[PDB]
């Protein structure tokens, strides 16, 4: 059943979001979007607006239905606006003020013990959201279709390996990183980044993770590796930390080597 109505209309458009801001450019992130901060407008909120272009857009997409659930549960950035066209997709988000993990553990060396400690601690957060919640799959076999088809498309970044693959092929550690499988199932919900760089703290407090679009159900050490590999620049005290704060015994080296490995694809 069908009735013939009228002409109907939206309230918003980008445009009207974007007024009196001041643009720049940022570096390219995490699946190589374009990155905008908008800043400098009186009585309104630092934004970032993203752009990805056709498979980018993808990517972009992916992290803002991720912004939207996870957001219920963590810190995030607030989604203001969310265009998908065929070839396009625009996100819009509030800024979360502050400073990366990594500028303030630069800015403040003697406060590194506080920071791990910190990082831990939301992680922990994190990782205690019942899967039951989450719509999400990322897991290590979702993970691997993903990295064989980067391998296979020319993406990988090979010149971006950690120090012990410096030089390999891809397809070398590719081959090497299967000799680890297979390893015990463990499933919690993941940030699918947990970097130095996507921490923010402000003030002195940790209040917020972003580039959320990797997010979902995989195993606690995709976070646990990631951050583990970033500390592994500063001090292996710092790494060990981590670990410790997390309550964690003995680190699974399996498992942290897989997903440093895994990450090598991404
Ligand atoms: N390609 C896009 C991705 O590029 C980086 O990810 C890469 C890491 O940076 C590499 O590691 C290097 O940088 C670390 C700090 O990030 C250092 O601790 C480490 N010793 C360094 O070798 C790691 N080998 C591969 C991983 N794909 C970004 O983080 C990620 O968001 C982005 O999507
Ligand atoms: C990339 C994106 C849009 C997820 N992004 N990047 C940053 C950011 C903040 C501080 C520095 Cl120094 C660099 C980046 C950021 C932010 N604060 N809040 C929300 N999204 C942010
Ligand atoms: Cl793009
Ligand atoms: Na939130």
């Amino acid at each position: 059943r069908e009735t013939s109505c009228s002409r109907p209309r939206l309230n918003s458009n980008l445009d009207a979001d974007l007024y009196g801001y001041r643009w720049a450019r940022d570096n390219v992130g995490q699946s190589g979007a374009t990155i905008y901060r908008l800043y400098g407008k009186p009585n309104a909120p630092e934004l970032f607006l993203k752009h990805g272009k056709g498979s980018v857009a993808n990517d972009v997409t992916d992290e803002m239905v991720r912004l939207n659930w996870l957001t219920a549960f963590m810190p995030l950035p607030t989604i203001k606006h969310f265009i998908r066209t065929p070839d396009d997709a625009w996100l819009l988000t509030t800024a979360i003020p502050g400073k990366t993990a990594f500028q303030v553990l630069e800015e403040y060396p003697d406060s590194g013990e506080n920071i791990v400690d910190a990082l831990a601690v939301f992680l922990r957060r994190l990782h205690s959201i019942p899967v039951c919640n989450c719509p999400f799959n990322s897991d290590r076999v979702f993970r691997l279709a993903q990295a064989q088809s980067r391998m296979n498309n020319g993406l990988v970044d090979a010149s971006d390996f950690d120090d012990e693959r410096n030089g390999w092929p891809v397809e070398q550690v590719w081959k090497e990183m299967h000799k680890l499988l297979p390893f015990s199932p463990d499933s919690v919900v993941t940030h699918g980044d947990f970097s130095l760089d996507n921490l923010i703290f402000d003030e002195g407090k940790l209040i917020g993770c972003i580039d959320v679009g990797r997010v979902g159900i995989a195993d606690r050490y995709q976070d646990l590796a990631i951050l583990w590999n970033c500390l592994g620049e500063f001090s292996p005290s710092l790494q060990k930390r981590l670990f410790q704060k997390y309550g964690i015994d003995n680190p699974d080296m399996n498992k942290l080597q897989f997903h440093l490995m895994l990450d090598e694809f991404f």
